[PDB]
């Protein structure tokens, strides 16, 4: 029952989130108007996506993706990484960001940021400012004061209606969970490229991950009014909040982010697909088997990207050995001591 | 005696023979579409609604193709509280659409549009002399012009003219599609956001059509997403539909008193049975006899009480007294109970 008490404060109330929704929505609208106006290279920019823009267990933290349809691209995998690609064109206004024969991500992102910095300064109604360029952030972040501090990440992305790259052929292993009809439909949706050398883009499946979170059960009536409740989402909130609180205390956990937890629980939902395996009456058992699974990913240094199997997030090149051991010690400490961090 | 699984073996379609008929039925439909998209034609923007889907469930001979027309500028009006039949008008004075040629006053005439639609198809069916296909005679109950192809295998192709409206579904369907405790509320909302359709047959009335929705439900019939998939458990929902549909088709072949009943009655009764018994375990292949019998008992209960509501329009009773006489229901009930009690001799 202790975990249910922690979830009681982690659930977003619709009243406090609605005042932020009204503020975030209109600011993104005004930014979208300007991108479609005058002589900006981002004329056909549209928003990708309410509760979808909010970060799950992070109140008043928001994500917005500005997609740009580019149907004239030719992808080239960058050094067999599977996730990073160089974009080329077969046979126009995006030539300003072209560097030789490859479209520069840094040139487009820097110009994309100048247009956002000019509009945030032309706004004097709500007091909003642009972050300084973070090292690991392609998005342009906005600090909105409500007076409640609100952060909104504006991610520039390229939309491609073509087929998903070959590196995702064995990705999305939901055949024994969400089924093959769902997998075929999801893979027929477009895929996205966000900047991350300076001219390489990385694949983004935020739209697909959003669908899986809202359609997580093997039964269609899962977590509905006329259906059974499960604790899949509750285990994700507890696991994400545990890692967030651990990053607040120790700077040694900088190499870990929320997407590792999200990736690890997707594999758990694939390994344990049955809705009965995530009964809310067994929340402590479900959260512990998720912890044990995450610790196995840390100690074996194996956490494959759920869409790109060849790409290992916990590889030795990405995260060093001392950080994984450090995180493993802290996770085992709270796992045996009743999780004192939640207090 | 596992006689039901023997009937199903002879009833399943041979993919070798259904693929040959698929190649010829598509290219003929493609040619008809090409002649529709041409200049001087009121059906310029016509399209196909949907290879393997177009063949009927228990009928390998017959195929069904719907030619839809987007009409984002029409207003609907119920025709005497029927729920299913409507008169089609325009929101304002029409200017840019050629469909005003079929106006019978302020109401879009179905017989006017269907006649010109059949004139165009009968022109192209007489132009083609390489495959030998003819347009069937005028049947009263069918708005679709039927194409009879000799492959030499005789195959029927119903070309159904339909209007596509992407607006909200009419209020007669508000309490229809009751799949909340079965396929879920998310599925129901997504289905109700797809367009709805109107088919012809006062000669200006149009009937609602949910063939696109009924097709989704057949291919997504399980409460579990993996139902009838490779990595999932097989159920017998579709097998009971085929047996029940084939039982009525064989009874209609033998008795002319069953002209009032059609396959849609079978299709409607099983959608209710799937709502009444939503669990995939209630449709286990080991219980094929139990599932097919409890379906027959449900269909006999609909004949007895003379109530079979349209699965999408609750107020529309398909077994109403003004639609089917009690003698036809008593006669169908007598014949079904005979087959149910004597091991179904008609299957032989
Ligand atoms: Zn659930
Ligand atoms: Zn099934």
């Amino acid at each position: 029952d202790k975990l249910k008490k922690v979830l009681d404060k982690l659930r977003l109330d619709p009243k406090d989130i609605s005042e932020a929704a009204e503020t975030v929505n209109k600011v993104v609208e005004r930014l979208l108007r300007r991108m479609q106006k005058r002589e900006s290279e981002f004329k056909g920019v549209e928003q990708l996506f309410i509760y979808e823009k909010v970060k799950i267990s992070a109140p008043n933290e928001f994500d917005v993706m500005f997609k740009l349809e580019v149907p004239r691209i030719e992808l080239q995998e960058y050094y067999e990484t599977g996730a990073f690609y160089l974009v080329k064109f077969k046979r126009n206004p995006l030539s300003h960001f072209l560097e030789g024969e490859v479209l520069s991500a840094t040139k487009m992102l820097s110009k994309f940021r100048k247009i956002i910095k000019e509009e945030v300064k032309e706004i004097k109604d709500i007091d909003v400012s642009v972050e300084k360029e973070k090292p690991g952030s392609p998005a342009v972040t906005l600090l909105i004061r409500n007076p409640e501090e609100i952060s909104v990440d504006i991610i520039l992305a390229l939309e491609s209606k073509g087929s998903w790259p070959i590196s995702t052929k064995e990705g999305l292993p939901i055949q024994g969970w969400l089924g093959t009809k769902v997998r075929t439909n999801l893979r027929r949706e477009p895929f996205y490229l966000v900047p991350k050398q300076g001219e390489t883009w990385r694949l983004s499946f935020s739209h697909t991950e959003k669908y899986i979170l809202n359609n997580h059960g093997i039964e269609k009536t899962c977590c509905e009014s006329s259906g059974a409740k499960c604790c899949r989402m509750e285990c994700l909130m507890l696991m994400k909040y545990l890692l967030e609180q651990l990053k607040k205390e120790f700077q040694e956990l900088d190499a870990f982010c929320s997407y590792h937890v999200k990736t690890a629980i997707f594999h758990m939902w694939t390994q344990d697909p049955q809705d009965s395996q995530w009964d809310p009456r067994n929340l402590s058992s479900c959260f512990d088997k998720l912890l044990a699974f995450f610790l196995e990913c840390l100690r074996t240094e194996k956490l494959d990207h759920y869409f790109i199997p060849k790409f290992n997030l916990f590889s030795q090149e990405l995260i060093d050995r001392k950080s994984k051991e450090f995180l493993s010690k802290k996770i085992e400490y709270e796992r045996n001591n009743g999780f004192p961090i939640f207090d």
